[PDB]
Formats: structure tokens, C-alpha cells, sequence
């Protein structure tokens, strides 16, 4: 009966990293692309993103991921990488163990969502559970 | 400090302080970092409450401009000091070599591990001029008992 | 007690030319079920669990294609599928460390592999550098 979630991204989405529910259960919702929080806590939060591109191009790349948190906007995890006409593949994935409270709304975000390896959208991911 | 929580399963997310010099020192007294159900941050190390299974987890983010003429290798490593053992032994460790446009290596290590109680873990690195603090969130150590 | 199956094992440090996983190294573990048997680990019941494998490579200057591939092999299928794949192109010294992470659904008995092409480029220098293990969500 603990609060959990797992949502994952959505392949058709153009120019976005939108979740999906995967599952949600015991309080938790997804709203406006959040992770809405139902009770105080402890909460395991993750998440894995997979960037991908063909060569590299005249302005230099980043790819960011980050996650949030807004109580009723603060980054609690988050990394950078620099991949650079061959492919290039970068996965950036984060996890760590946080006090939340009611309410909260924790977001996952990229900076470069054209770069998202869309066709594994089922590994591109985005969780909760309640300690 | 001695916080608990209702499942009373032993906790920590420490997070790095940012004007240290020269070293990777581990921080409790933050925003969204904590200490609970027993486990304590003793000489920079995460000390374990009771014998179990635990997920550990370590983010470090270096960054550089360019590429220097000398060769650049980064390392991240959690290891563990058992009490009844006394001997040190690496859990998980990663190294890259990045190498003027602006290169960010992250290097996360975690995974799930039999630990007793009293264990010592660190995490370390090799070259703390190389760490990056632009945003909050990027250099954080942590256990989970299951 | 935590009654989730889970499991973490290493690469065989002195066994150079091989990836071979070990369960009885300090800081290796399988609990609740699951099994090391040649060289795969194997489900103990249906769920959700997260899969992840580290692997790095290293070379001394360029002479090279390195793959990381973790496949499952369900008893209704005895044939590798892959799960998750990465290839680098790594062409002073080299390294090239190489994740692999996903949650998927696993049925009982399931074999789980996690290989490489070139276990002559594994670095074997450092322990806790690769490693395999899941995590029943
Ligand atoms: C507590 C419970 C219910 O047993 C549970 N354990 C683990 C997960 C989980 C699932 C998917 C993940 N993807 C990642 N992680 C994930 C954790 C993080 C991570 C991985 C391995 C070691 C430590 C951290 C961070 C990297 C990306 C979910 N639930």
C-alpha cells in the first residue's frame, strides 16, 4: 500500500519529454507532466533518459536531465554530459533517497528533447516509491 | 543528529559542499540531504546501523574547457570498512578519460549490497579541481536499507 | 528481512580474456532466490525488476568496436533476446565505461546474460568496476 510510480515517455511526442502511466498506485497522480506526491515521506526518486544522434553538428551539444521538486522549483538530482557523421548514444540516469511533503510535484526534464532516443521510450523512465 | 522516520529503515543523502578546497567532503546539514533511522556521517564516511541489504548510490560531475596537454583520467569510488575485517575494499568505481569547447562527465555509481553493522563507506575521487557545482543536485552519496 | 529478489555480481578479476560473473566475492550478493548458473542469472519468480550492468573498457592508444548486451532467455523461448544494448567506437591511455539500465518485466526461470565482444579491452585493475545485477522493483 506504499506510494509508487514508474512512468515512461512517450514515443509520438514531437519536441517533448512527455510521461505516460508503467503504473501509478496507492495516492500517486500524474499531472501536468508531474509526479504529484500524496503523503509526507521518504521517497526513492529515478529516473533514466537515452539521448542519441547522428554526428555532430555546428553548435556545441548538452544534454541535461534533471528532477525536481516544487512544494506548495529545486533541483534535487541532476547531471550534464557532452557527447561530442557516426552515432553517438548517451544514457544520463539519477537516483537518490528524499524527504517530500504532501502535495509536492517532482518533474523530470531534459534540455534536448530532439536528441531522445524515442524507439526506447520504454526505458526512459521516471519513479517514485515511498520508504 | 538522531532523526526517524515510520519505517524506521536506516537512510542518508549527503551532498557535497561546494567551497571545499580541494577535497570531496560529505554534508548532512542541508536542504534535501538527511541522516535517519540510525545512520550517522563520521570523518566524511557513512556509517551503517544495522546488518542488511542496502542500495548505495554516488553522482559526481566533473567538467574541464578544452583539453589540456596532459592526460586527464577521472575516478569515483564507494568502498567499505568492515569493523570485525578492518580492511578496506571498493564497491563500486568507474574512470573515464574526457579527452576549447566545455566537456561534463558525470559518473553515477549504485547498486544493491550486504552490509553490517558498523560498516564505514566512502565515496572519493581522484581530482576535486575537476568537480562541477554550477546547479544544486549534481554531487550527492546515499544508502537505502530494503 | 527484505524478501525481494535481488542479486549483484562482479567480474572475475583474474580471469583476463573472460567476463566471468561471481556471487562469492566480498561485496557480491544473491538473496532471495536468485541463482548464478552458468554464468546467467536466473529469475526466481514473475515481477518487475530493474536490470543493470556496468562495464569499462580500457586500451593503451588506438590499434576497435566494444558491445555490452544484456539478454534474457525465457524457458517458453531458450533463445537470447536482447534487452539492452550499447556500442562505442573508442577510436595515451583510453577508457570507455559502458552502463546498461532498464526496468522490465521478467516471468520464473528466466536466464538472464550480460556479455561483451572484447573481454581483452575489460579492465580488470580496480575492483567494483563491472558488475551485473537486478533489482525486484
Ligand atoms: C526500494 C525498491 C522498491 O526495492 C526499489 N529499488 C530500486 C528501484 C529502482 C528502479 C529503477 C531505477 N533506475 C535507476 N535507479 C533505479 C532504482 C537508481 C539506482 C539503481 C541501482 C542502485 C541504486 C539506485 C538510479 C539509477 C537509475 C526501485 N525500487
Amino acid at each position: 500500500d506504499k506510494p509508487v510510480a514508474h512512468v515512461v515517455a512517450n514515443p509520438q511526442a514531437e519536441g517533448q519529454l512527455q510521461w505516460l502511466n508503467a503504473l501509478l498506485a496507492n495516492g500517486v497522480e500524474l499531472r501536468d507532466n508531474q509526479l504529484v506526491v500524496p503523503s509526507e515521506g521518504l521517497y526513492l526518486i529515478y529516473s533514466q533518459v537515452l539521448f542519441k544522434g547522428q554526428g555532430c553538428p555546428s553548435t556545441h551539444v548538452l544534454l541535461t536531465h534533471t528532477i525536481s521538486r516544487i512544494a506548495v522549483k529545486v533541483n534535487l538530482l541532476s547531471a550534464i554530459k557532452s557527447p561530442c557523421a557516426k552515432p553517438w548514444y548517451e544514457p544520463i540516469y539519477l537516483g537518490g533517497v528524499f524527504q517530500l511533503e504532501k502535495g509536492d510535484r517532482l518533474s523530470a526534464e531534459i534540455n534536448r528533447p530532439d536528441y531522445l532516443d524515442f524507439a526506447e521510450s520504454g526505458q526512459v523512465y521516471f519513479g517514485i516509491i515511498a520508504l
